[PDB]
């Protein structure tokens, strides 16, 4: 049966490679501009392509990625064959409205600077207190960054689009950002998070508070206001705070150190929001699942200590540092709001 | 719905990266070795891991990686009464085939470490060159060189190759045996592109009659086993192919474009005499592709020498014929042995 398992193994490492391509060379959104319902040629997308316009080979190499994305179901095909969407490829379509899609984040967890990471994963099992990352590029993943311009840009830019679509799903159920006067986004990247945020309550003074690094590159954003420090040493005040996609970057004891620099930050009747995929009791072949395994998985090859936790496991970490009803709120697909109150 | 799709998609560099990892740590050997139907832990498996035996934390960091592949089919994930009142996994379907056997160690582990190797992953990264530029070939922007030219600089990219070329090949000839006879009347078999010489050590071992003839590049042979009944012969086919009364090109001409076929092709009929033939074994791409082993199994290889060599892609039928036909054979005999794996025959 070694014959029929080389298709099954085989194809693990091609069709991510195939996808990284694709999305490169614009391909979905390419198919797009001729209708989100159009099926059309690889010489069709090719002829779109100004970079191949002198390849008459183009057309060929390109069919050969596609079909093996449409027998892995990110593309359609149907009889040169036409390529159509699907529901998965049309979340690598840049919106029409606003350029948002899942593309920057798929483009940095395929980035060689990840997988050059995982090509040391073994190393977090053999070795105690090793780190994928550091053993494959001689610095801590945050260090990196303010040293590599571009990693910094294709991490900072993954972090900033993924931002949008998780809070266009946090709005449509959680309601707890009415009535903040002011947010603290703590660790908060570039901003984009928080610019959503007081786009949707243009009441709240928005603060957004990451590394040197990332706050010397990030844009002006309406209503947000940018600090730079070391959320470890210390985090400003601020009415309520925000972690999102912090927590999951450390160990209990960092966790715990940067929980209680926010709870001093923070006034009587203030809370903190933690925005996170958790892991869930039952895993399985489902969206929930792999949304915190995928996480799970890179943060082990790229931060010590980084993973992805139970509500049980947060609450443990909010109660050591003295916050006091920890409310977890489900949103979509294992994403969660978890309030800590002070 | 971004957040389902987040799952489907971003799953797509994990699952390969953590298998490759499970490999490395012989996951699937350590497990195989607690018997029939074991279910066994991450703590049980680490356990097994002298490297291991020092770190606290390497069972934790295990089970991140195990239950990645049990949620993706590759492992079982169960548990017992007894826990009830970490999850056990067990052997699959898929991951048997990456448990070396007991008797020779042969498995898909050399072939599977190979096409998830850096050198390789590092072409696919530059895989949309093929698209944007005439006569750019991934591995060249990749590497600064081709990739049998930078095999003879890289001992270890040599050594990852050839291993996955020999062990893979060993496991398509249990197959080719069980179906194709026409092994069974030669005296004398050449191996064009033989890679270390394993395909025709096969070959003699079953068929004892046949005096095997090994031929590949300098640097292949150099590093090349001694195998019983095979004499190395090391060259560049492109110049001149060693006679031989029967020839076999296996996982040759997937590697290169038409006219440097017909130049090889047409070298092997040079030195083959009146009534010898050439064997050409392949996964031969379908005439319509689906969703099956088949197609897959010339897919995987197709996208693979996309990014690895210039001209290299694998073909139907109808081009295989093409092919023999421009370098002057007659009488194409396509056998089908498994899975799209052929045997095609071209006489001379
Ligand atoms: N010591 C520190 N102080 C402040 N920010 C830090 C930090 N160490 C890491 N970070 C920031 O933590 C962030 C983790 S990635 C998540 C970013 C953003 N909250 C989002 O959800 O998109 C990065 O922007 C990183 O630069
Ligand atoms: N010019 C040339 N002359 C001889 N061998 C060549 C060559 N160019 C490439 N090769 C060999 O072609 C082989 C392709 S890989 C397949 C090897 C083997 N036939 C198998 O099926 O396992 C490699 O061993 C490579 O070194
Ligand atoms: C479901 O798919 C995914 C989910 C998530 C991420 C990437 C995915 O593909 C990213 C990956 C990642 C990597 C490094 C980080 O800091 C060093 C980090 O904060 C994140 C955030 N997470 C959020 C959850
Ligand atoms: C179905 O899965 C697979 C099928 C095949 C290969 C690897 C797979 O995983 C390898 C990949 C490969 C890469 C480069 C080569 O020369 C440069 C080469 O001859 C081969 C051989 N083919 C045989 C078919």
């Amino acid at each position: 049966c070694y014959l029929s398992e080389t298709a099954n193994l085989g194809k693990l490492i091609c069709i991510p490679m195939a996808l990284r391509a694709a999305m490169e060379l614009n391909v979905f959104q390419l198919i797009s501009k001729f209708g989100t319902d159009a099926k059309v040629s690889a010489s069709e997308i090719a002829s779109k392509m100004p970079n191949a316009k002198n390849n008459p080979e183009a057309a060929m190499y390109l069919d050969r990625i596609l079909r093996l994305l449409g027998a892995s179901s990110i593309l359609s095909v149907s009889t040169e064959k036409l390529y159509g969407l699907t529901n998965s490829s049309c979340c690598l379509v840049p919106r029409q409205e606003d350029g948002v899609s899942l593309v920057e984040e798929l483009l940095f967890t395929s980035d060689k600077v990840v997988v050059d990471s995982f090509f040391k994963l073994k190393c977090v099992v053999e070795e105690k207190d090793s780190v994928p990352f550091e053993v494959a590029h001689g610095a801590k993943i945050f260090e990196y960054a303010a040293t590599e311009p571009r990693m910094n840009q294709v991490f900072n830019d993954g972090m900033a689009v993924f931002s949008i679509v998780v809070f266009e799903a946090v709005f449509r159920v959680y309601d707890g950002f009415l009535d903040m006067k002011e947010l603290l986004d703590v660790g908060g990247g570039i901003g984009t998070s928080v610019s959503k945020i007081v786009a949707k309550y243009p009441l709240i003074r928005g603060v957004n508070f990451d590394l040197p690094h990332v706050i010397s590159v990030a844009p002006q954003y309406p209503g947000v206001e940018h600090v730079a420090g070391d959320m470890f040493e210390e985090v400003p005040k601020g009415q309520n705070m925000l972690l999102k996609w912090v927590l999951h970057d450390w160990g209990d004891e960092r966790c715990v150190k940067l929980l209680k620099n926010c709870w001093n930050s923070l006034p009587v009747g203030g809370k903190v929001l933690i925005i996170e995929f958790v892991l869930p009791n039952e895993l399985g072949n489902n969206a929930e699942s792999f949304n915190a395994l995928i996480p799970d998985l890179l943060l082990m090859a790229l931060n010590p200590g980084g993973k992805e936790r139970t509500i049980s496991e947060y609450d443990d970490l909010g109660k050591a540092a003295g916050f006091i009803k920890t409310i977890p709120i489900p949103i979509s697909n294992g994403l969660h709001v978890i309030e800590f109150h002070k």
